[PDB]
């Protein structure tokens, strides 16, 4: 495809733009994989190990809301403008999983509280090896 699904290790559920909204600011969540275009991501190499992740349905990018550097800052989709809060380091963890670390904050893509529920919020948080902070990049 050129596209990937990103599946959280703990839940087996996919990185998802909520309700397939194409809007700037639409929330990014975890949700059971259905093959929806809002659950498919283009991994675009920016060099130096950084990538932008672009949702297939909207062409908008994985974005840490307002470039907050806090543990727990929200992850959303937003039109790409080259912000460091829209660039992600894809780090191979050694066992088939990755962490994705936001360039501006050094914080990892994280399913809040390791919830396995559909609709659990995706945020950033310091990496501490939780399975809710590890992602399988599955080639579509
Ligand atoms: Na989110």
């Amino acid at each position: 495809d050129g596209y990937y699904k990103l599946v959280a290790r703990h839940s087996g559920k996919a990185l998802d733009v909520e309700n397939a909204s194409t809007s700037d600011g639409a929330n990014v969540i975890q949700y059971s994989y259905s093959g929806g275009d809002n659950q498919q991501w283009r991994l675009v190499d920016l060099g130096d190990g950084y990538y932008k992740l672009v949702a297939r349905h909207s062409g908008k990018a994985l974005d840490v809301e307002n470039a907050s550097t806090s543990d727990g800052a929200n992850v959303i989709q937003y039109s790409y403008s080259g912000g460091d809060n829209q660039q992600w380091r894809l780090v191979d963890l050694g066992d088939g999983y990755y962490k994705l670390v936001a360039r501006h904050s050094g914080k990892a893509l994280d399913v809040e509280n390791a919830s396995t529920s559909d609709g659990a919020n995706v945020i950033q948080y310091s990496y501490s090896g939780g399975d809710n902070q590890q992602w399988r990049l599955v080639d579509l």
